């Protein structure tokens, strides 16, 4: 039913799937003389990504395990990353359409969260967004290398909290630091969190009470729910449905989305 226009565990190819209407959509196929270990979890990462439905999280179309070689088939999203597509498109949006993007990533984590399942690396770079700017958290899919993304240990750092860096203390309430730090990236179109800081000066920092101040523009009341996100007491920092709550609150009054 599958077919491959436009070219981890593999090649990414840009494909076109026919159900008994035809769409576009995303596939990963395994390489060339896979492991065993390669081959088992490539694919276990589909059972994970497959127990999920959700306008915000992003779809598994399916999985063709029939025929060499395999494949994992997932919904086309037309404009990539969301960190790339803000960059691209610097301040091009109004502050309605960033607090809409931000709402449909906080529903997709309320989701998972509600299906009991810690993210670990919620970032801009794992949100996917389609040709109506809806964005979709994703996974299993570098400005400076001597300050990494991800450290290994499978960390990264940046967006990371402080209990899940120190103790692996990883929890929904550390998604929602990662939130918070989706947040800034999101109102800042695309800047690195914590700029040209070190990794451990981000660590030294944060221990210390700093925390990343606000976006150029950005109204008080989405830094407000972004420290909210930081604080250092994971037991205080809100769920994602009071995080999805604040943000319908701001959408049903713009006016406060105005004080900077």
């Amino acid at each position: 039913c599958v077919k491959i226009e436009e070219v981890e565990f593999g090649e990414v190819c840009r494909g076109r799937l026919k159900q008994p209407r035809e769409v576009f959509v995303a596939i990963k196929t395994l390489k060339v003389g896979y492991t065993e270990r390669q081959r088992r979890d490539f694919l276990s990462e589909a059972s994970i990504m497959g127990q999920f439905d959700h306008p915000n999280i992003i779809r598994l179309e399916g999985v063709v395990t029939k025929s060499r070689p395999v494949m994992i088939l997932t919904e086309f999203m037309e404009n990539c990353a969301l960190d790339s597509f803000l960059r691209l498109n610097d301040g091009q949006f109004t502050v309605i359409q960033l607090v809409g993007m931000l709402r449909g990533i906080a529903a997709g984590m309320k989701y998972l969260s509600e299906m009991n399942y810690v993210h670990r690396d919620l970032a801009a770079r794992n949100i996917l967004v389609n040709s109506n700017l809806v964005c979709k958290v994703s996974d299993f899919g570098e400005d400076d290398p001597s300050d990494p993304t991800y450290t290994s240990s499978k960390i990264p750092i940046r967006w990371t909290a402080p209990e899940a860096i120190a103790y692996r203390k990883f929890t929904s309430a550390s998604d929602v630091w990662s939130y918070g730090i989706v947040m800034w990236e999101v109102m800042s179109y695309g800047e690195r969190p914590y700029w040209d800081m070190s990794n451990q000066d981000v660590i030294n920092a944060v221990e210390q009470d700093y925390r990343l101040p606000p976006p150029m523009d950005c109204p008080t009341a989405l830094h407000q729910l972004m420290l909210d996100c930081w604080v250092r007491d994971r037991n205080l920092r809100p769920k994602f449905s009071q995080i999805v709550n604040t943000l319908d609150k701001l959408i049903r009054n713009p006016a406060s989305l105005k004080v900077i």
